[PDB]
């Protein structure tokens, strides 16, 4: 059955609730983004209205075969009316197509559902600046002070410099980047751009990326693995055995692999700066775990909330244990006391 934190009171709406069958009294199903924990349940047999971004809708039509008549894409940063309720979609700074949803209830309550997000001060100048929020349904993925991470920009600087140096020293090295869902495309696109190469990938992954409106994508991606020195592989193949095997498949075009695993967080962050990151190496294969996150750090999250000053916070992540829930609730109290709301 559907959890309460996926239900929008005073409406017929749900958010990211497609794995529960027909939800009682739900007249419209919102999808914040195309990640499997959120879309789980959608298919060509779904016949209720789905509201989402343009990019998410492209992905529903092409990858899951949802019929066009049931997909209702909305433009961003635009007041729209859904079953008599005003809504606005905002950029969530997550993966492509990912949104936050603002709901303006008939009785005057205003609700912000962040979906998955990486808070940023640029959000303090959208349609959020323009009114009060009574309830915040918050992506609390990294809601603990140990989660610190660098900027996406610092992480991409590290990756480009590392790959550029490696291929300059050995023009026969291959660079590999792991992926398992949309998101984190800057990793592999920025490396390919500095090396003067396209990113080679499976036909299935190329079709996924063509669904995204990313300008100049014919320009950075390809299915011709032969002509490329940056290859994209499933995240599960980013280990010494998987990569030895891949190297064998390239027919002696290459003699070394430098691979990257963009992860959310790793406890190395508590003791190490980005400049100090080192790989795991075996033979002619090196693997770098880099802290490229598409979720808020603890400090980012805290800043957002102390700026927005919601009347009530409803966590959407880590809610399944009493200890985590209690931990989060204690931080929310601190933030409120410190900010004076
Ligand atoms: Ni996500």
């Amino acid at each position: 059955t559907c959890p309460f934190y996926k239900k929008i009171p005073g409406t017929g709406f749900t958010v990211d609730a497609f794995q529960y069958g027909v939800v009682e009294g739900c007249t419209a199903y919102f999808l914040t983004h195309f990640h499997s924990d959120h879309y789980a349940g959608l298919s060509k047999h779904f016949t209720f209205p789905v509201y989402c971004s343009e990019i998410t809708g492209n992905l529903l039509k092409n990858k899951l075969h949802v019929q066009e008549q049931y997909i209702h894409p909305l433009p961003l940063d635009t007041e729209c009316i859904v079953n008599g309720v005003k809504v606005v979609l905002l950029d969530a700074n997550h993966c492509p197509g990912a949104v936050m949803i603002l709901f303006y209830l008939p009785n005057g309550t205003v609700i912000l559902h962040t979906g998955d997000f990486r808070a940023d001060p640029s959000m303090e100048r959208s349609l959020l600046a323009d009114q009060k929020v009574h309830m915040l349904y918050l992506d609390t993925t990294y809601c603990s002070p140990e989660y610190t991470f660098p900027s996406q920009q610092e992480v991409i600087r590290f990756a480009i410099n590392t790959a550029f140096e490696a291929v300059t020293l050995n023009p026969h090295a291959l660079v590999v980047c792991g992926t398992y869902s949309i998101g984190k495309e800057k990793v592999f696109l920025a490396i390919a751009d500095v090396l003067g190469s396209k990113v080679g990938m499976s036909q299935e992954k190329y079709k996924t990326l063509q669904c995204l409106n990313i300008p100049e994508i014919n320009s950075l991606i390809t299915t011709d693995m032969c002509s490329s020195l940056v290859h994209l592989l499933p995240m599960m193949q980013i280990n010494f055995k998987g990569l030895q095997s891949h190297l064998k498949k390239c027919g002696g075009k290459y003699n070394q692999i430098l691979a990257f695993r963009p992860t959310g967080w790793t406890h190395s962050n508590k003791f190490t700066r980005i400049a100090d990151v080192i790989p795991q190496t075996k033979g002619n294969i090196s693997i770098y775990g880099i802290p490229y996150s598409e979720h808020s750090s603890y400090l980012e999250m805290k800043r957002f909330v102390q700026w927005l000053k919601p009347q009530k916070i409803i966590p959407t992540v880590n809610v399944g244990t009493w200890k985590s829930r209690s931990t989060m609730e204690k931080y929310f109290r601190e933030w409120k006391l410190e900010a004076g709301y």
